């Protein structure tokens, strides 16, 4: 069933001057192949020529063909094998004297090669001493690809019940034409010329002088490639002549596939040859008695209950160990350091602004709580383990919405929330009963590119309005009083502040735009290159520590975290809240009416958590293992109950956060998205970080405020890549001379794009303007709104197939 | 061994290819044809029958094909 | 340098005398903003983004264009003192 292939050369070596047979490849079920270092390749599938095959076949039309000779010693047959060539006159009798002793040499494998220093190709002379070849040679392509442990792996594949075949390959300048001889033994033998313990059947001899278009190498490996098939090798055990091997070898021959070499090689064109080599496997084992060997959606309306749960449980937990081992890269440890402080930074400032806005009844140290163990939790029990929970804005607005309300009607308001949590709860319980979320396959590409593109422009816009604020609070003047005490917070402007943030800015951006410049380029050897392109932020961010720590009179906001694990206001709060009363009891009416606020809640945090996981698992970026939809809802609803019981905040799926770890961890190839590293061990280490981070205090006490304004704009500009619509809206000013060559550019014309791109764009403009108007919570609702205006509208203005060549669900199918 | 309809298709193939449609315009005589095919296919790569998964078999020749049309250009 | 406190009685019409506040960084942050708007500038000359006519002006356009920019940004700054060039009053 599975057979062991062996083929020889003969050739010289470095030490000393002579002539011997060295092996160069083997074949079990595919080919292994060595280079200079003694080393042997990865085994691959086995490629053809077309002058290895041509040859074969003019060389097999008159080859001598001996069936089932007694013989099991290599003397004997040298001497059977020599008398045949004699008989059939494929060779002078005056040649026999050298190409005995051409055979009668020793045959060496590479564990005997570091010794002798390597090997070169030789040509076998009429005297007996190597030669160099006359016509040139050319650097092999199976080694240069593939060689630029192994033999337990090659005696575990081999059955124990198996038989072996060797061919012989060299040059000889006193030959006329090619000759081959082909000889079956009657039972199997042991020869002195293999170290494995397989006995050998079959032997081929390729010999041959030196002509155009004929390489004894590539003949070599088309003799065993042609040894190899299980029909060619059943034919060959039951063969009784000549014409039958010429039959089996024309029936190899016409279930070939040739592809000729084109003008700009593709992949996605390419794998439109499956189904006819397929074809013509089936016509070939048409013609054998043996047979070949090889021969759900995420969201989906299901007819039971709780359905979609038990589905993506099913789905991904199977991951579990690959999840925990695939963490050992440098590279996860990299993107750890990183969203660290991606994470940390905005946790910090809605923490301040938080308890600035609600007379510190909640605070930093319970945001940085919350954060650290709903990051714990959803890392480990999370379906989808590269999304990043975090604090967000229309949280925020919400927060300072039911505050006034709760101002202004008299009652409390950390008590509330424990009933808006509960209805949370029991809501979101609910929703995932009745599946009820494969409504996120009518959201489109089209408000998913509207989104992103606005959260990530709202990004950069809030990062420069901090640094204006910062220019504003220490001007430019011409003096200043130096006789200020800068303990609580620094009074008054400052000389070189406002200039050394604005540089340290500047400066964390431009070194991370030159190591990820450097990333791809090709200067230095490719593994210290990308060890050192893919650690770009830490080193950028170390070496500018350094330099601010150089600089000792300047003074330069620094980064603060609270003392310890305590609560905000220690007058009016506990770790607990008493869901009847604080101070004074609740009433009955806000207690069946916190369900109105909880709805806005529930829909805000599931439109955004379900548009991250559509952004983040889109099938364009090469993501295996499957993402779920209703646990990752109901883990994070759930929880942010839970935390609101305790009085600390609830958290949601954050966008531009997610979208970085994702595209940190993505391992790309020489460009192509080769893979991306899927593991839960990155999630887990950030939030157990942003837990202790309260007790690192002398080492983040030393990093300058500024220089995470470079790493946001870095993010910022970065997470702007895969938006399409930015795409569209680039082509705005390009003359269509210079359009690219996707489809929806040669589709449609150019005039119609443009109104679409328009259109797109007075829908961010409105969602701008409302965002700014004091009516800001109705943001979620406008958004929605778009999807009709994609269902009804557009085909009102545009064509089918417009519609369907722009708005393309696929990235690479459109 | 002959088949009228798929020697055309390889005429075909060969009139769509850059290399030996310039040579064809450069030609005088056919042993600057002759030497042009021998060029053309001095540079293709053919598969014989494999049981593996045809995807993954299809994919992994594509360096190989790469390497050769970056040396038939030379 | 980069002091904690600096005089601010210093007679500048001869030359600076003693250190100023805002004059090294803001020098740099000059500097460097030219630099940074020429190579975009060479950049874009290159780019496919605006017909070709306009596209070739501006480019060619480039220095002279970051020279403005940069001296308008120094004449709206009022307060701090940057080194300027002077020339003989007469032949």
């Amino acid at each position: 069933h599975k057979v062991y292939v062996e083929l020889q050369e003969l050739v010289m070596d470095e030490k000393n001057q002579e002539l011997r047979w060295m092996e160069a490849a083997r074949w079990v079920q595919l080919e292994e192949n060595l280079g200079e270092n003694g080393a042997w390749g990865r085994p691959h599938l086995s490629h053809l020529t077309f002058w290895s095959l041509l040859e074969l076949r003019r060389v097999f039309t008159k080859g001598t063909v001996l069936l089932d000779l007694q013989e099991t010693s290599l003397a004997g047959v040298a001497n059977q094998l020599l008398d045949r060539f004699i008989f059939e006159d494929q060779i002078r009798p005056q040649d026999r004297e050298e190409l005995l002793r051409a055979l009668l040499l020793k045959h060496s494998h590479a564990g005997e090669l570091e010794a002798l220093g390597g090997v070169k190709p030789a040509v076998l002379t009429r005297s007996g001493d190597p030669s160099q070849p006359l016509l040139p040679q050319h650097s092999s392509l199976e080694t240069q690809l593939f060689c630029e442990h192994s033999p337990s792996g090659i005696l575990e594949k081999i059955p124990p019940d198996s038989e072996a075949t060797l061919v012989l390959v060299g040059r000889a300048d006193f030959l006329e034409q090619p000759v081959l001889g082909f000889v079956r033994l009657q039972e199997a033998a042991e020869l002195e010329a293999v170290e494995l313990p397989v006995p050998i059947r079959f032997l081929f001899v390729l010999l041959g002088p030196e002509a155009p278009h004929i390489d004894y190498t590539q003949l070599g490996r088309a003799a065993a490639t042609l040894m190899s098939e299980r029909v060619f090798r059943i034919d060959a055990y039951m063969a009784q002549s000549r014409g039958e091997l010429l039959h089996s070898l024309e029936g190899f021959l016409d279930c070939s596939l040739v592809l000729p070499p084109t003008d700009a090689p593709s992949e996605q064109a390419l794998l439109s040859l499956v189904p006819v080599q397929r074809e013509l496997l089936r016509r070939r084992y048409q013609s054998s008695p043996a047979k070949p060997d090889s021969s759900d959606d995420p969201l989906q309306q299901t007819g039971q209950l709780f359905g979609g749960l038990v589905r993506d449980i099913r789905r991904r937990y199977p991951y579990y160990l690959s999840d925990i081992t695939d963490a050992f890269s440098p590279q996860v440890l990299a993107a750890v350091i990183f969203i660290y402080f991606a994470a940390l930074s905005p946790a910090i400032t809605f923490g301040g602004l938080l308890g600035e806005k609600t007379r510190n009844q909640m605070g930093v140290s319970e945001l940085l709580i919350s954060t650290a163990v709903q990051g714990i939790l959803f890392a480990l029990l999370g379906a989808q383990p590269l999304l990043v929970v975090g604090f967000s804005g229309p949280l925020l607005v919400f927060e300072e919405a039911f505050f006034s309300f709760c101002e202004t009607n008299g009652l409390e308001y950390i008590v509330g929330r424990v009933w808006i949590g509960f209805w949370l709860i029991l809501l979101v319980v609910l929703v995932v009963a009745f599946e009820g979320s494969f409504l996120v396959r009518f959201i489109s590409r089209y408000t998913q590119e509207i989104f992103s593109f606005l959260i990530s422009l709202i990004f950069i816009y809030e990062t420069f309005s901090k640094l204006i604020k910062i220019f504003q609070d220490h001007p430019l003047q011409k003096t200043y009083n130096y006789n200020v005490l800068m303990v609580p917070k620094p009074q008054g402007p400052l000389p070189n502040t406002a200039l050394l943030s604005l540089v340290l800015m500047a400066g964390t951006f431009f070194f991370a735009m030159m190591l990820r410049k450097f990333k791809n380029s090709s200067y230095f050897p490719g593994k210290l290159r990308r060890v050192i392109g893919d650690f770009g932020v830490p080193i950028s961010i170390l070496i500018m520590v350094l330099v601010d720590f150089f600089i000792q009179d300047t003074y330069t906001q620094k980064l603060s975290v609270p003392d310890g694990f305590k609560v905000s206001n220690s007058s009016a709060r506990g770790w607990v809240i008493h869901p009847l009363g604080l101070r004074s009891e609740f009433p009955i009416w806000m207690m069946f009416a916190s369900a109105l606020p909880a709805l806005l809640v529930f829909i805000l945090i599931f439109l955004e958590s379900q548009i991250t996981t559509l952004i983040v698992s889109k099938p364009e970026r090469k993501m295996v293992k499957g993402s779920g939809f209703h646990l990752d809802l109901l883990l994070v609803v759930g929880m942010g109950g839970v935390a609101a019981l305790f009085g600390m905040p609830w958290l949601s799926a954050t966008t531009v956060r997610s979208v970085t770890h994702a595209n940190a961890l993505t391992v790309m190839g020489k460009a192509q998205i080769q893979e991306v590293k899927e593991q839960r061990i990155s999630g887990l280490l950030v939030a157990v970080l942003v837990g202790l981070s309260i007790l690192m205090e002398p080492i983040l006490s030393r990093i300058p405020l500024a220089v995470l304004f470079g790493i946001f704009l870095y993010m910022g500009v970065t997470s702007l890549s895969g938006i399409q619509l930015f795409d569209r809206i680039l082509l705005l000013f390009k003359p269509p001379k210079y359009h690219p060559d996707v489809p929806y550019v040669k589709r449609v014309k150019t005039w119609r794009m443009h109104l679409f791109t328009g259109i797109q764009i007075i829908c961010l403009a409105v969602l701008w303007v409302v965002k700014s108007t004091p009516a800001s919570l109705a943001l979620p609702f406008v958004l929605i709104l778009t999807v009709p205006l994609r269902r009804v509208l557009l085909p009102l203005i545009f064509r089918n197939v417009e519609l369907q060549c722009l708005d393309a669900d696929d990235a690479k199918a459109t």
